[PDB]
Formats: structure tokens, sequence, C-alpha cells
């Protein structure tokens, strides 16, 4: 309702760097142009399908071993590659995941790691096999290649050991941590996954493990987020779920995959991030694929209100979000990522809601970096016109006031080229 309150909403661009990879330098022109448009944060998808980072130290402890770091890196790569063998790189490296959080955090753009499980973890799936822990897949109609079996220990124990590491390099450099849990074994299921899992009684395991994960997330100082899919599915409470998550509610499914209603989580006390499939595009798609193609993503940034969470219509229903994600997939990893498409559909989501995203600081940025350092040689004119328009500077605009904010920089380069001795 008031300024303050749509400008303190998260605004957040989603990078699906888990089926296919991206540059460090990729990454860094993504959160600058998120920087430039008022976003707050990049939710990046490291582990999606492919497992796309690894940590400088990958030793894990689990099962009564321990599995030897460069045996579970190598396993990994090989799990990824045999997802998806992407000529332009396999995971970003620790070093790279460090610098692209330093310069997000200088840009003030968060980042949001997410690290799949138990679906969508194709690649740790054979890496667990490489590594000896025989049939980690769930297994229905036939046997995964997406997901984990919740009733195997050994699997699950790895898994939840590696969520650990992954977690614990977050921890002091994020806020938040995505540990995902959409699609239940979609593939073995002809995508009835949470029908599968409550037909054979495994959803109470289910909730056990994003529970788990849950309270790992919090014990390390993680906001935990995951998808709406797997909470109270069918709006059903015979099995419970951590309260704490951050719920990114993007559809309430379709007919026969009847995923929660937001009216229900919410009721149940869930704060939502906004990631309402409209937005969705996949790289590649096509008008006529249908789905989401590119002119249906923009021309949605403009019909489906920032606050409108799906199945739902706003303001008729207003439920409370912390913000709102665009998400950007790589369903068909080998598909061109074309950087203009992604920043195209980006501005369109910050034109159509400029009261809640901020205005462009980066030539501030620039402007206040030109202050001379010691600046103690100067006439007590010059300082008087630089402290006048340092003091006059606002750090509070949103995207309807680039000229305010220019006009405002403009002075501090007019007084920091009017100094003198
Ligand atoms: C949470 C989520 O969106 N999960 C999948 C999805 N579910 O509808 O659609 C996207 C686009 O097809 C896929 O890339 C996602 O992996």
């Amino acid at each position: 309702g008031s300024h303050m309150e749509k400008l303190a909403k998260n605004k957040v661009i989603s990078i699906d760097a888990g089926r296919k990879y991206f540059t460090l330098n990729q990454l860094k022109r993504i959160v600058d142009k998120a920087s430039e448009l008022g976003y707050s944060d990049v939710h990046l998808l490291l582990g999606n399908d492919g497992l796309r980072f690894l940590l400088d130290d990958m030793t894990i402890t689990a099962n009564g071993k321990t599995y030897a770091s460069d045996d579970v890196k190598k396993a990994i790569i090989e799990g990824t590659k045999a997802y998806y063998d992407d000529p332009n790189g396999t995971a970003l490296t620790q070093a790279e995941v460090t610098e692209l959080i330093e310069y997000a955090k200088s840009k003030d753009i968060g980042l949001i790691p997410a690290i799949n499980s138990p679906g969508h973890m194709d690649a740790m799936l054979v890496a667990m096999e490489k590594l000896g822990i025989k049939n980690p897949q769930a297994h229905f109609d036939k046997v995964s290649k997406t997901t984990m079996d919740l009733k195997n220990e050994e699997a699950m124990n790895f898994v939840k050991a590696l969520i650990g590491k992954y977690m614990d390099f977050f921890a002091g450099k994020t806020k938040i941590f995505n540990f995902g849990t959409d699609e239940y074994a979609n593939d073995a299921t002809s995508a009835q996954g949470w029908y599968y899992l409550k037909w054979y009684q495994l959803y109470g395991k289910f909730a056990e493990y994003a529970n788990t994960l849950a309270a790992m997330a919090k014990e390390r100082g993680l906001q935990p987020m995951a998808f709406n899919d797997g909470f109270y599915y069918e709006d059903k409470d015979d099995v419970q779920f951590d309260k704490d998550v951050l719920i990114s509610y993007w559809s309430k499914g379709w007919w026969g995959y009847n995923l929660a209603s937001p009216q229900y989580l919410a009721s149940k006390g869930y704060k939502f991030l906004n990631t309402n499939g409209d937005w969705y595009y996949i790289l590649g798609q096509k008008p006529e694929d249908g789905g989401g193609f590119l002119k249906k993503a923009i021309e949605n940034t403009g019909k489906t209100p920032f606050n409108q969470l799906a199945s739902t219509k706003y303001p008729e229903v207003d439920l409370p979000t912390v913000g709102s994600m665009l998400s950007i997939w790589a369903d068909r990893p080998s598909a061109e990522y074309k950087e203009e498409e992604i920043f195209e559909l980006m501005t369109a989501f910050a034109d159509h809601n400029k009261d809640y995203f901020r205005a462009n600081y980066n030539a501030l940025r620039e402007e206040l970096a030109k202050i001379p350092t010691n600046l103690e040689g100067y006439s007590k004119e010059s300082l008087e016109a630089l402290d006048a328009a340092k003091t006059a500077l606002n750090y509070n605009l949103n995207r309807n006031k680039q000229a305010e904010l220019d006009t405002l920089v403009a002075n501090l380069k007019a007084a920091l080229q009017g100094l003198k001795p």
C-alpha cells in the first residue's frame, strides 16, 4: 500500500542454471540488468535435473562412511553430463559463486540459490550410482530417472548430507535457500506423483523429508524456501509441514493434479513468493508450442497483477506475499540462451510495475566511486557544495523517478567537477 512497503517487497528473476550451464559472466550480466531495472534478487537454480555447482571440498559423510571429495566431484560431473553434456560447461566453481555473491551484494542484489530434491535430481541419482549407492531412483509404473526413492535410506542420507554441505556454504552468504521439492517422480507416474505418493502411503515420508530440509536450513540461519506442489496436497492436513517455509507458488495444477490452493496454504500461515506460472519463459519455446513462449510471458507481465497468485483473481482474493518472481526455465537445455530475450522480459515486468521496482542506482554508484579518498586539500566552498549534493541523494526512489534521480546524480557530478585546492 505504501511507497515503503512496495519497495520492500522482493522482485526476483529466476534462472534455471541447473538444466543448462551459464558462465559467471552471463550471470553477472543478469545481476547487472537485475540491478538496473530495480529487482532485489536473482534466484539461481544450481541443482535442477543437472547439478551445476561444485564446492572446493565435496567430502561427504553418510551411511557410516565417507565419500572422498574427488570421487564426489567425478561422480556429479558424470551425473550432470548424463543428463545433458552441455558444450558450454558443466559446473560453476566455488570461487565463481563466491564472486557472483560479492558482485550481486555490491549492487544491492541478493542471490537465492536452489538445489532441487527429491525430484529434478537426475544428476544426483547417477552420481549416487557411481559412488556405489544402488537403486537410488523412485519406482512406480517404471523406474524414475528424475526422482529419489523415499524408502532408500542410503540414498536419502547421502543427499541430505550433500544438501547440508551446500547449505553450509550458503550460510551467512545468502538469506534464503530453496530446496524445491516440485514434481515427485512425474516421469514414472504420467505426471501424477502426489497421487502415487498418497496411494502408496509415502506422502508422510515426503513431508518428513521436506520438514528435515526446512530444519536444516533454519539451523544454519537460512530462510527455507520450497515450491508449493508438495504442501498440503488436495488441501488435506492428515500430514503436516513446517510452517516457516517460504512457499514459491506458481500454479494450483490442472485436472487430476490437485495442488493445495493458495487460500488453503495462506490459512495454514504460509508466506508466498508469488512465482506465477503466467510469467514463465522456457528458452526457445515458440507460439506454436503453447505454454510459456516469450510473447505470452511478456503479455502476462501486464495482464497478471504483480500480487496475483496463480488460480486466484486479484484483488478479489488478496493474499499476503513477500514479493514476486519471474522465471526463466531451460526444459530443453540445448536451446540457445539469448540474453536480450530475458532482458526484454525482465524489463517488461519492471515497466508494468514501476511502483515496486527501484530506480536505477548504477550511475550514482559510478559517481560516488569518483569521490577522492583523502580530500583534505580542497577549498571549503568546493566541499560545502559536495556535502550538499551528497546529502540530497535519495536511495528510496522507485522506477517512476529515474529523472528525479538523474538530476540528483547530475548535481553530484557537478559538485565533484567543481572541487579545487
Ligand atoms: C516449479 C516449476 O515450475 N517446476 C517445473 C515446471 N513446472 O510447471 O515448469 C517449468 C517450465 O516448464 C519447469 O522448467 C520447472 O522445472
